[PDB]
Formats: structure tokens, sequence, C-alpha cells
């Protein structure tokens, strides 16, 4: 009855709630921020350790020894470093984002040691894995093959805190999905891969999803869904998609940003602070002055007078005269002004929603379309939607651990129905629930 | 301590549990319904009593005079009854609905009595009186006049269960709302009464909200918004709206409806069962036979080629063989047809959506925008949104007249900042939460 808890703030919470419910069991916390564990601390009964784990690595290894598992919430690159530790004592661990490559080459290492380390829980990637592999184990009990896998996710807010430019409030740092505009996007689609081109041209792929009529919603792919045909096993599949949801207007204003040459990790540009005005007459090629005139150079660059991406820039304050944040690059930048001027104040809900849809060929011969909606919204004293769905799967994983529910051994996901089948029960009561409807089509 | 709920099931729910809390307190229930009666018994600790309003007047007057406070959750034709009986008595009383024309003439003989009497409490009407006056006392606190004041509010699914035609499900019967579009609409803009055409026209006054771009709603104008300037004291205004929210897509599909001839109080149409397809049939002049000649008989009756209104009604069994429902006539057939297929499940979320805007003009000379939200879903293991929004102010405003905070006596609304101020207060606390925004034009 002992946790180490790597990381705090945000998906901790819930983590630490759920599993001190009963009360046997101590819950330690390790972290770098010092003011953060300390606000934590308040709020739950922990045990606050300060420590950088690439750096003291010899205490990770003590502290590690005395404890029967280990929940890492920490960035996924740091995920070898914890790894390394666990797989050397005799202790489990859970990870909620990613198994990396790195990860992926220890697994020689944790099944020689006799230990399970269950990674990908969560949100996306995790609850995805769990609904994803209960519909593909129900077609295989019939005989059934996956013709098609179409899954769309997004993080976004209740509709009623959607008037903005973006349509959107942040609840960590936008470097990660201002970067993935940049990104390409691959996908299977009837046999034929379709690679879609990144950065200026992103905006085309963009599409509307109209699967709930009273919700304004737009989609884009995901770096990579071809790669879900050997993590499922449905490499028959003549479809895999995979995407990210978001209200409409969103990619367009990105978009904006795109255009007008924000989104780049090049270094900022003598003894007066840098406003956002100056910024933006350097990136259009102007002198420093005057505000009306930076607005004709910049409406003037965003496309042929698109106002709205004008007005959009104008909202958030990018040709004003605040201060330009203390960053590494434009785009460090920008990410900390856009957390500055959209985030979620404490009486403000958000909403996680997800769609999956399942092309299912039964033995017979005919076509069953699977569809599978999940919504849920943040409470208001209490936890966030996105804190929820993140932090619940992880939680939940590691109490049947401890109590000794899931007997597989090594490095795995939440593949098998001995792990999803028990989650996906148990969020029903944590208030995360998921309908599901089929219609047969001969 | 004693009070009795005249009516009960769904708006009593509410009502019984938030004065059920504190103990001290004897709740008598009153009702027609036999059966709704029982099973409100088993969750809340009352005293049963059947009771018919009209025909047993006798015993309601010696069952009234027994308690302290009657409140009233029965159609709003009946108040003149209960109104009779509480002014005999030493009894005050507390209204959910309308005060109709019939009450305001007791309102004489309630004064001379010494009582207090609160009608006008709930959504709409109800909390659309208080945040309005609370909004234009805080003008006339500085000076200020109220020029316009435009209100919309609806109440409708959580947008993930709004994918059906009308994209809504029923929480009472609908034969209400399918007549209101029948009716007429008037209100004032920029010093002139705008009259609209009710019936086939109706759709031609439907327009865009766009104030939250997530969310995907219509408008359209409530029967007569001319009677607040009177009641809320604005009678300088030059701009009074008041209307209702549905998603995109539902005053199309009830035109649908007018148009094939079912908004009607006519009665139905010899040795066999009246099937929804025989019913019209009969409306678009054909023999009761062929499916495939009847779609194509619908579809020309309904506009050029209207596909959507056709689609509608095929999917709602309007073409099909099942019974119509036994009703006094077409209209009523329909409104049971709509709620058996459009209802809400056992786990399934509603919503309140509650929009005001006004035109502030100072002593100064400018003008203020002041804009106020309300946004409110129902509880999974809870109260629907639309339960509470209608049981609280109810069941607040007679807690307050019990514990003896209401002062004034009388017949009146929520008007008042005595009133009003208390129950906005304290509706924070059960999770309904509105927002305030102004901006200054010069
Ligand atoms: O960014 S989201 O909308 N969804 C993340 C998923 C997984 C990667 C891309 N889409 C978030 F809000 F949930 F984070
Ligand atoms: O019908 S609503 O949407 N709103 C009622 C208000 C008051 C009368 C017309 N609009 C309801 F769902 F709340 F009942």
């Amino acid at each position: 009855r002992k946790v180490l808890v790597l990381g705090s703030g945000y998906i901790s919470e819930p983590v630490l709630e759920y599993l001190s419910r009963d009360g046997n069991i101590e819950i330690t916390v390790g972290s770098d921020m010092k003011n953060q564990i300390e606000q934590l601390g308040k709020k739950y009964n922990i045990n606050p350790v300060s420590m950088d784990i690439c750096k003291q690595e010899e205490k990770l290894g003590f502290l590690v020894a005395k404890q029967d598992l280990v929940i890492s919430l920490l960035p996924y690159v740091l995920h070898p470093l914890v790894a390394k530790a666990c797989i050397t004592n005799k202790v489990n661990m859970v990870t909620a984002s990613y198994i990396t490559p790195a990860l992926k080459e220890l697994e020689k290492s944790v099944e020689d040691a006799g230990i399970t380390i269950i990674g990908e829980l969560g949100l996306d990637p995790g609850l995805d894995h769990m609904l994803a592999m209960e519909s593909i184990d129900k077609a295989k009990e019939v005989g059934a093959t996956i013709e098609s896998y179409i899954s769309y996710c997004g993080g976004l807010p209740a509709p009623e805190h959607s008037n903005n430019p973006l349509r959107y409030k942040f609840s960590w740092s936008p470097v990660g999905v201002l970067m993935n505009v940049m990104q390409s996007a691959t996908y299977l689609l009837d046999g034929k891969v379709v690679n879609v081109a990144g950065g200026i041209s992103f905006l085309d792929a963009v599409t509307s999803m109209d699967f709930f009529p009273g919700l304004n919603l737009e989609g884009y792919p995901n770096r990579d869904s071809t790669k879900y045909a050997e993590i499922y096993g449905i490499s028959s599949a003549h479809t895999l998609l995979r995407g990210t949801l978001r209200y409409k207007g969103y990619m367009k204003a990105l978009n904006g940003f795109v255009k007008l040459g924000l989104i780049n990790r090049e270094a900022l540009p003598e003894a007066n602070p840098l406003t956002w005005k100056q910024l933006l007459c350097d990136l259009v090629g102007i002198s420093p002055s005057s505000e009306h005139d930076v607005l004709k150079e910049a409406v003037l660059k965003k496309l042929g007078g698109d106002n709205t991406q004008l007005e959009a820039a104008e909202w958030l304050g990018l040709l004003g005269d605040e201060q330009v944040p203390q960053a590494e690059s434009i785009l460090d930048a920008l990410s900390k002004h856009l957390v500055m001027k959209l985030s979620y104040g404490p009486e403000e809900k958000d909403m996680i929603v997800m769609r999956d849809s399942f092309g299912i060929r039964h033995p017979s011969g005919h076509l069953e379309h699977k569809t599978i909606d999940l919504v849920a919204y943040g409470d208001i004293n209490g936890f966030s939607a996105m804190a929820k769905t993140v932090g619940l799967p992880t939680a939940m994983a590691a109490k049947m651990l401890l109590d000794g529910e899931i007997g597989a051994k090594g490095l795995m996901g939440p593949f098998s129905k001995e792990i999803y089948g028990p989650i996906l029960e148990r969020i029903k009561a944590e208030g995360i629930i998921y309908t599901t409807q089929s219609t047969i089509k001969p």
C-alpha cells in the first residue's frame, strides 16, 4: 500500500483523489516544481519530495525500491529513466502518455524482471484504445472482421465558452498543437495511402463534422493513422483514419498565424522592451511605428483582404503595445501569449467529445456500421473533463495492479479485455458515459 | 412548518428535495394522478392525498387551512380556485406559471386578507424577470435608462443528443409549442411595432443566433414582447424583443408538418385500426394503399421536392404502419407520437440556454451594451436542467416566505430586489451560474 506519483498538477489531482478514497495507501509525490507540489500537498495527504529525474538519478533508485508502484505523470521522453529504475528493482509502473520507441527497447529487460508496465493510458492515447478494442473483440467474437475504422477526438470548451477568435481555451501550453499544423498527416482510405501536406495548405484538409447537428464542429486528420493496423490487428481494413475535433473557425485562425510568420522556432529580434506591434512590424517588414499602418501591412499579408484573420490578431493584442513574453522563439512567445489570453477561469466548463465509426463485415456477408459517442463536461466544483478522462484510466489501472486483478506481465497498452473491461465499467460511475448504436446494410 | 404541494411529478421533485433538506417541515402533496403520487411518495417523505381541485373544492378549504403555505404546481387556469381557498383562510401561496387576468382580479381580496402570493416563478417566466430587473435596477442606481431589451431563452437537448429530425426531445406534451407556430408574434423594434404572421409564413421570421459559435442555434420571437414595458417599467425603450431558442432545422421540420396539414384541432377520420400511412393518405387525398405511392403524394405536398421534410416524416414513422394514438384531434395525435419517439432516456442530458442583451443609456450620454449568459446542463444521477430552473425558484421563494424574509404583502411577481437577490444568489450553489459582460460605446 505505497505508490510514487512522479510529476504533479492537473493530471495528478484526480489520480490522488481516486487512490485516496479507501485510505489504506501511502501517496508519495516526486516533482520538479517547488510551488506546485506545496499547493497539491494542501489538498491531498501526501509525502512531498523535490527532485529532478535526470540529475538526481541516485535517490530515484532508492525511493522507487521503497514503493509498490510508480505512477509516471511526466513528459514521455523521461520514461526510459523511470523504466530503468523500475526494471532494476522489483516494482511495477503505469504511464499516461505514449510508449516511445526508446521504452519499447526495454521490453526484453522488463519481462525478465517479472513486472508489469502499462502504458498508453488516459484519453488519447488510452480511451481510444479501450473503446476500439472493445468493439473489435465483439466483432471477433462473432467471426466478423474490421473493414473501416474512423475515430475523431477533441478536448475543447463547452459551447457557452466558445466566443473567441480560436473558439478555444488552453489547458496547457499550445506549442505542440500549433506545431502539428506544420506537420503532415498520413492515413489509409479505400486501400490507398493519403499523405496530407502540412503548413499553409493544411486548411484544405479541414472538413465539417456534422454527427451532432447542434454542435458546430470541424475536423482534420492526425499525424499518422496507418500505425493502428499493427496495434489493433486490423491490417485487412481498407480505411484507417484518426483525427482531431475543434469548433468551426479554429484552423482558419491558425492559418492566419501561419501566413504572418508566427509559427516557427526562429529567435526573437535595442534599449526598450519588445511589444507585439513591434514584432509584427518586423515580420511584415516595416518600421516599428504607427498602429493603423501595420494594420494595412498585416491585412495585405493575410491573403486578399481576410478581415476575419485581421480581427483575430487584433482581438488577441498582436497589433497592440503589450510586451512580448521572454522566450526561446516566436512560436514559444505566441504560445505564452495565447495561454495568457485564452485560459479557463475557475467556473468555466471544458468538454471532451469523441466519436468512433466501424465498418464490420460479418461472416454472413452483411456490413454492420457501428458508431460510438463519448461526451463529458467538466464539473463546476470538481474536476475538468480533460483531467477526468486523462487521469482516471491511469489511476484505475494503478489500483487494478495493486489489488492484483491484472495477471499479465511485461510492457503493454490497455488492449486486452483484462484491462479495458474493468476501466470502461468503472469510468461510468465517475460520469464518463459512452453510448453505442449500429445498423445493418445488405 | 407545513406546506401543501398541489400537483406532482417532474417540477415537484426538486421542490420536495430542496424543502426537505433541513427536516423541520411537513410536506403534504395533493394530486389528480394516482400512480404518480405513489411513485413520488417512495422517493420523498410526504403525506399522499388524492383529489380533483374543481370537483372536491370542499376538502381543499379544510386542507389549505391546516397549512402555512400552498405551493401550486398545477396548470395556470386552476389558480383562481387555489387563490379562492388561500384568500379565505390565513395562508400564503406560491405559483410557478403565469399570473393570469383571472388571478389579477383577486388582488383586492388578496391584500385585504393580509397575505403574500408570489407568481411568475421558475425559468420562463421567472428567471427572465429576475435577471432583467437585476440589470434594470443596477442601471437605475446610476441614473441610467433602458433603450433596448432583447432576451432569448430555450430548453433543449445537450448537443450530443441533437441528432434527430427536430434536433429535440420533449420533456412534456408539445401541444402548446406546436400551436405557438400557428400563433402570431408581436414585438417593438426602433419605435415601431412589428407583427409577425404565424402558420406557414412563420419560418420567414426565424434567424441565426450566433452568440456561441460552437452552438448551432436558431431563434424566433415569442407571442407578445410589448407587455414587458409596463411590467419592468421601461416604456422609454425603443426595442423590446423576447424569443425562443432551438437548434437549426427545428422550425423547418415543423414547417413540414404545417404543409402536410398535421397542425390543427380537427377530429380523426371502418373495422380496422387507423395507422399513420392511412392518416397521411387522407390528408394528401389518396386511397389508403401503397407506401411508395404516398411518398410521391407527400413530397409533392411538402413544397417543390423538399426531401429533408420528407425524410423527417419518414424517420418519425408518419408514412409507416404504426397505429395512430387515440386522441381528440390530429395535433393531439401527432403530439402523443412525438412524445413516444423523441423523449429523454434515463442517462440523457438536457440543456437550458438563456441570453439577454441590454442597451443602457447613462446620464453621461454613452451607451452601455450589457449581455448576460445563463447555461445549465442536467445532472446524470440528479435533476434535469429544466427541473432545476423551473423548480428551484418556486421552492426558494417558498422557503423565504416560511422563514419570513419577504416582508411585502399582496399579489406580485419576483420583480423586487427582496425576492430576486436572494434567489439568484442561492441558485449559484445549486449549479445554475450566469455570467455578465458589458462594453461602452461613445
Ligand atoms: O489535442 S486534443 O484536442 N486531442 C488530442 C488527440 C491526440 C493527438 C491529436 N488529437 C486535447 F485537447 F485533448 F488535448
Ligand atoms: O419552450 S421552451 O424552450 N422555452 C419557453 C419560453 C417561454 C415561452 C416561449 N419561450 C422550454 F423548453 F423551456 F419549455
